[PDB]
């Protein structure tokens, strides 16, 4: 029978605040205008050097920072004089973003050289009884519009469909599409937004790399994996996520090529010539973005942010901040030609040198609240199992046991044994705050006693009750 | 305000395209006309009001960017004047200097700078008098992609496609531009006509005149 | 002795067994925590918000 | 196989009892007094992926 | 029983791909790298269940 135990330990996890307190004690903090002049096609480099020219920028990519801040503790305050180090400890919380942005108004835009393609199938232009050999056009494209904004204290994962193992049902082959197996791997500074195709890897998938823009061949196309995420019962990952997406047909295109796998072709009745064959069975739908407006925007307005995602309440862990932006809709396309030389008084395009260049603008702002950890021995215990590499920073040390018990042969000194032998751990490790390229955003001495004389801290104060002058009244009437 | 040039840089057709062509030839050019992007804004101020453009930059030999790769694109900040252009949709850039061709795009804006509000030096200013007061509704759309004609003097490195036959074994221009539409005009999009009582503000002046 | 148990299945389905995932954790899942979030209120929230535009 | 969108995804969802399950406790509960059943309160339909057609 | 009828098309990936005959032959003929093009279709269910008697 059943009966039911009903079941434990599970065991739960538990807010951090009911052990810890928010005070008063609130720095403020900035950034700079960070700008970033890229290319979005390809990137530019040096044309008799490995380094970068002008690096590659889209406002199709993923914009990764780590944010990186000192301790409270190691950047102790004077004003702490009713706290205590041996009962309580001090974190960050970043209870205030306020991103700015103010670049020129100008979308993001991408293309390929010889995009992959036969004849236009939304409509017909052609009717044929076999598709090409050797056709492909020079056509533009981005990919769709994104705005995202995640606010985390660890890496994020995303996910993408990686290059599978060969399966019966499908199987890297000739004539066999290849499996696709899902690969979940942090997102990098600089890795593209979907396709329209997904998130994938094309480097490999694509074995002619000549389907889809080379600048998302050449990349990894990841969307965020959001639900693994939140399935986390710390989310510590993140804490904080919106996005704002959507995408656009513009027209069917059939590509060149065509399957050499099976598709059934007893299942419609079969003419004579060009209707007893296939020809089109590889119509792709070719992804556009769509119409902008320019008064609406995630970005200018401050995030309140207090009692976060996962029972995480949204303290900084690792003393860390992990933010991860696109924005498509300031990030300029410019235009322009330089002559290499001019001696002509006619036009020729053989003269003047078209050059693009690309922007990416962002601004960071915040105001932080100090913050404290009491603490006792259950708290001590909750934290270790947490992460116990931040009771080490602080240190209070060990903790013994392990423990265990080496039983092997023994002179001593081994000699005779395995024998030797070391163990080597590894050391070195990867290290996760450089498993992958990261925009460092130091705001260790950007910290500021100044609170109210900020864009953020006049938002601030209107938020703890009104306070400050002028408001609003705005505007306004009539 | 429509605005056109019978010499607008044009190469070919990209948004749906219907051909391939490599490297550009001579002379592509063509009469096109334009209607800029949907754009309105005021802003009151009571001290001249800072914009931001992309100047000229950093030369040519600080760096190791050609001359026909242009000097540096640098965010060159300085107060609007009258009779400065705004904004082109190409972002906002200085065009005298930064087209050779000098008639890629219509008259107006082939020379003279362009600017846009730049919004986060006046209202994180701690006295707020370059402005204290703004609104503003804007758009833009993509009518069509097009591409720019004019050589290419940007590095694509070619070893990431696997070749073709031919034509499709040669490189196109990627000289991409977007062109902008502001179109659909109606008379619900006004920010004008409106009174709009400043018996505060939203700087920090609450907009009491200083030089009167 | 047959023909034939089940009538319920005699049509094709994506065949979905549940007799086994009950649990009563609801602060693991996600689903857990909003469900709390209209319940027993309980989540625990905010979340987060105030403003996220 | 085909998967698409455009076909019909149905979710053949086979349940238990209660009573052919787990009792906390049993104190009111008698099987002549009652029986149980389940009912689903709250559900979630899970869709996060990647755009296409 | 729970029977769940879910259509989506909205974010149905489709993905495309190809495999090649040989990379050495410079063309791209229909059995020189053979397009193609699959689909992914995620869902997820997640239940909670209050009890009834």
């Amino acid at each position: 029978a059943t009966v039911y135990l009903p079941p434990v330990p599970v065991s739960k996890v538990v807010s951090t605040d009911e052990y810890v307190a928010r005070t008063n004690i609130y720095y403020h903090a900035g950034t700079s205008r960070l700008l970033a002049v890229g290319h979005p096609y390809f990137p530019i480099k040096k044309p008799n050097n490995n380094k970068i020219l002008v690096p590659k920028v889209s406002g199709l990519q993923y914009r990764v920072f780590r944010i990186h801040l000192p301790d409270p503790n190691k950047f102790g305050f004077p004003d702490t004089s009713f706290y205590n180090p041996d009962t309580q400890r001090l974190v960050w919380a970043c209870v205030g973003v306020e991103v700015g942005r103010g670049q020129p108004l100008g979308v993001g835009i991408s293309g390929h050289p010889l995009l992959n393609k036969l004849d236009d199938t939304e409509n017909a232009s052609a009717y044929a009884a076999n598709a090409g050999v050797d056709n492909r056009e020079c056509i533009s494209m981005d990919y769709k519009q994104t705005q995202l904004c995640l606010i985390g204290c660890k890496p994020p994962i995303g996910e993408h469909w990686g290059k599978g193992s060969p399966c019966t049902q499908v199987a890297v082959q000739p004539g066999d599409c290849p499996p696709l197996e899902l690969i979940n791997t942090v997102i990098q500074d600089g890795d593209m937004v979907d396709t329209g195709f997904g998130a994938m890897d094309f480097t490999t998938l694509q074995a002619n790399k000549s389907e889809v823009p080379l600048d998302i061949c050449t990349s990894i196309c990841k969307y965020p994996d959001y639900i693994k995420m939140v399935s986390e019962p710390y989310g510590d990952s993140l804490f904080f996520y919106l996005r704002r997406e959507q995408m656009f047909v513009r027209h069917l295109f059939n590509r060149a090529g065509t399957v050499g796998e099976n598709v059934p072709d007893d299942l419609y009745i079969k003419g004579s010539g060009s209707t007893a064959n296939l020809a089109s069975s590889n119509y792709f739908p070719t992804p556009s973005g769509s119409m902008v407006t320019s008064d609406a925007q995630i970005f200018n307005k401050p995030y309140w942010l207090q009692r976060a995602q996962g029972h995480n309440n949204g303290i900084c862990w690792g003393n860390q901040l992990f933010v991860t932006v696109v924005d498509t809709t300031r990030s300029t396309n410019m235009s322009l030609c330089a002559a290499i030389s001019t001696s002509e008084t006619t036009y020729k395009n053989t003269n003047f040198k078209e050059y693009l260049r690309h922007g990416e603008e962002y601004d960071l702002q915040f105001i932080f609240q100090l913050c404290k950890i009491t603490l006792t021995a259950d708290v001590m215990t909750y934290i270790h199992s947490m992460n116990s590499t931040i009771l080490e920073d602080w240190n209070f040390g060990l903790q013994p046991p392990p423990g265990g018990t080496l039983e092997d042969t023994y002179r001593f000194v081994t000699s005779q044994a395995i024998a030797c032998q070391k163990h080597t751990p590894p050391a070195p490790k990867e290290d996760p705050l450089k498993k992958y390229t990261f925009w460092e955003v130091n705001l260790k001495e950007k910290f500021s006693a100044d609170l109210d004389q900020f864009p953020l801290g006049r938002k601030f104060l209107l938020q703890l009750g009104l306070k400050a002058k002028p408001k609003f009244t705005l505007g306004k009437r009539k």
